[PDB]
């Protein structure tokens, strides 16, 4: 990455790289998951393919391709590992609200916290140190917010204050609006670099036709794999990730 | 009722470790050493140590010491996230043995195309009110320790928040000796009695002095998305290499 | 006896993530008619950038500024973004005409060549502790005339810049371009549009300046900067002086400085 | 142009770890005693401090100390701790003999009620790090002028990290009644350091620190300069910011005077 991308980069959480894969790699891309199993994920007209590296050897070598392992060894800056490696079809009434944020909040039965360490980042030496990022590619056109566009809250990776918590306000704020709520617009092929720190989701999905990407994660290589932990187990052996406040918890 | 106090927040958190003293009676302490004498050890590469590799799957009654309330919530009180046992450990130790210093908040690692001096798995930061330190230990000593040639646990003075390399100069000039053997105007020790813990900030640079005339076990805790703790050499090609990566450790200098 | 706070947990959340905040209708139309009649009144300079004038020091030209910059509509959001006992620094105005600009400025790590170079100016740097901002510089820009489109001459910033670790100007200079961003573009360089009465308060961290005013109309504001009581008031220093008593401000890089 | 570093990586890693850092034998003998012999010749005032004598602007008193204020012994040090452009904010001496005593003060996270609030920074010792340089905005140069070997000589001493503490650490022991000051008492991770005469201790104001209670004979001396950024004004106490918010000064944040 470039001075200016990964000065853009550590500013805004995140960072648009355009035409990673040519349209000859789009379609082919399309093809397999066309030819692939996917399942319910709870959200409306949503369907996901939950583990695309163990599922095509397309995607098990596109998470190690080099396109995407170079920027993200350039912002995580740690030796690496695969956390997880999904993919999203969506269609016209889905959405995504919006979830991550450096400081919100999750009560932990005798104590409230508000740092997450898994997205937890900083600086040093000229170099940038974040330990969870995600690679997210994208397969179709998503220029209006109306294509369902990825939408960010303004600095929300560097975040001191909590923001959701608050407002349980039962609207969510891609919906809404909120004033430094802003859209990202994509074209078919480009990848967008995460810090899956920052506050994000994307706005309702109106047009036809479906939305497809895949995601890709990220951290060191003392980070388990990606998984859904209601709590910490009785026995202290559960392995996992205990997400703080999302909208998903009050809309 | 918190675990640690006001004063023992402080401590921990503006010099990387605490010694609470007294949380294992004599027969608790009888009983850990009782134990330790049954199980099997490998050779840990440090002469004069023994290692017992996994305390909580060789013994019931390691197992349940990693999960005693009275290790659990001070490492609460450092981590205040939901927690992991990452690893427990044994270590016993004759005279002529040493610990060399490791840890350490900004010491470098080589990684390939680039030299990194964070390492993300120790690395430690505050907010409203809670220390959230991602690697902690919990030591128990099974032995009094009152002496530096005891093998007293030793440190470097505010290493935990350095923001400068030490060893990686030191070893470029030539230094091929030990820290705990020659001595560093910021290097202190630590005594202990039996069945104290030493709750320990693993940023902090660390070691033991050489012991002349030695029992403990050791319990990591972090985060639930780390895994349990492993050597690893360098990440694979494969990405799907799990386990830990140091920073640069008197190991491989000294 | 009757304190409620000035900022809402929002308007901090916007402030920290952002770097400045606008307060809609702060000022009413009448006082907003009455700030304009005072600056009519008033004499003005030179800034050295053209289609500008500057009044230099409001406070003490007129009664009527110097109450402003004492307004509790101003302390109390400025308080609850610096948090130590204050001082004010400066308070100017300034008055803008078609074709003037204000290239930019500010910026969390730019560069400063001292036998060595610097990437922090401790006179902006700012933190954040047991739920409180801790901003050493702060302004209160009060504006006078709407400002709806970047032909106005819009309020631009450099998105995250306030907290940036990498320099952005030393480099860009380096690889030959020499035109503003206001001008050229960026493509985290967003716009900021209000209307006269509004405040907008602003973390002094963040890389910010204006567009170039294309419209009709006078451009008018007024701004005042507080910091702590140890922060000297503000005069424009070049160097560390040889028998360091040399009081002021030393900018790291900002636009002017190459474009 | 045959520059090198004031401060080697081992230097700055102590600061940096310790908030201060001891330089030996800076000034030589001689120059000792042309220091001592001007103090000697100077006016003093009561601090308010039994038993303790303050010259309160050397560098306006005295040509010598002056010039000792700008020397590049203190300069180079300093410039590595700050890295800023300078400006010296002020300069005094302190002339002590026995039973006298210097209270902690400083610490990164104590507490000041502001009347509507309570904050735990202080903006004029609140530092950091970045690139390769430490950035603290309020540093002294203590030149001592007579060896201190004991506690009894009333050795400086200091909180073990408090220059980077999280939490505060006077108010609670105030509330809980502990009116004894910690250099009479001890603490757990209270730490007396031992200088000779002509030693340089070079300290971050952040850090937590005083002196212990002084028993011996013969008088203990030192002078003390203090830098920071060009921004910052010249060091005045004041109480609380002013009606017309054009007062300047430093408000300090919980110090043992306060409380014991
Ligand atoms: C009832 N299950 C929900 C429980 C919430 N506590 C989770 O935060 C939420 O999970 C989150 O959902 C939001 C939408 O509300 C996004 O989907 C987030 O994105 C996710 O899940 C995130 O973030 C995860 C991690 N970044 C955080 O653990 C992984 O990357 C996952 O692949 C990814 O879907 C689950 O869906
Ligand atoms: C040849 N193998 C060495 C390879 C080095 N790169 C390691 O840093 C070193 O490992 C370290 O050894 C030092 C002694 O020189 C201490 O023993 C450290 O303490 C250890 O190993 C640490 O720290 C680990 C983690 N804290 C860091 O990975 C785990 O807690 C281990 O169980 C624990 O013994 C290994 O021995
Ligand atoms: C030769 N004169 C220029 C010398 C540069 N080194 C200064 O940085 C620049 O000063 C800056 O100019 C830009 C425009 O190029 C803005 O005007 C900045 O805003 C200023 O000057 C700032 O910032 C100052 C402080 N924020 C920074 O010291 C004070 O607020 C001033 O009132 C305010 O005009 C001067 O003009
Ligand atoms: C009733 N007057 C006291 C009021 C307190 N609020 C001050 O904190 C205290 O001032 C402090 O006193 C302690 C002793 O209790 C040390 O002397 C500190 O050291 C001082 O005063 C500091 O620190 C100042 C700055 N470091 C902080 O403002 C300047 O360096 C001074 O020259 C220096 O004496 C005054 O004495
Ligand atoms: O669909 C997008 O553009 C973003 C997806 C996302 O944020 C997620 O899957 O966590
Ligand atoms: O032996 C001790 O006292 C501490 C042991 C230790 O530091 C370790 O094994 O990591
Ligand atoms: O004119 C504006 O809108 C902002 C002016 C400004 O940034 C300044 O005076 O420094
Ligand atoms: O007397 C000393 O050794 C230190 C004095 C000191 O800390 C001060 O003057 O503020
Ligand atoms: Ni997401
Ligand atoms: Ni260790
Ligand atoms: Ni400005
Ligand atoms: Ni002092």
């Amino acid at each position: 990455l470039t001075r200016e991308q990964l000065y853009i980069f550590d500013t805004t959480g995140f960072l648009v790289i355009p035409g990673v894969f040519g349209s000859g790699e789009v379609e082919s891309f399309r093809s397999e998951l066309e030819r692939l199993d996917t399942v319910d994920p709870g959200f409306p007209r949503t369907r996901r393919y939950p583990d695309l590296p163990a599922a095509s050897p397309v995607f098990a070598r596109l998470a190690l391709d080099d396109r995407l392992l170079a920027p993200v060894r350039d912002v995580v800056n740690q030796p690496l590992r695969l956390l997880e490696g999904y993919g999203l079809r969506r269609t016209k009434d889905s959405v995504l609200y919006l979830h991550g944020g450096n400081s919100e909040l999750l009560d932990l039965g005798d104590r409230q916290v508000g740092r997450d360490l898994s997205i937890t980042h900083t600086y040093h030496d000229g170099k940038l140190y974040c330990p969870y990022v995600k690679a997210l590619v994208y397969l179709s056109d998503i220029q209006s917010p109306e294509d369902g566009s990825f939408c960010y809250v303004q600095g929300s990776h560097k975040a001191n204050f909590p923001l959701l918590r608050e407002r349980a306000e039962n609207t969510s704020l891609v919906d809404s609006g909120f004033p430094t709520l802003s859209d990202v617009f994509v074209r078919s092929g480009d990848v967008l670099l995460l810090n899956e720190a920052l506050m994000h989701g994307t706005r309702r999905k109106l047009t036809e036709g479906d939305r497809l990407l895949t995601a890709f994660g990220y951290g060191p290589t003392f980070f388990t794999e990606w998984r859904e932990l209601d709590a910490e187990t009785a026995d202290l052996r559960g392995a996992g990730y205990v997400d703080h406040d999302v909208e998903e918890d009050f809309v």
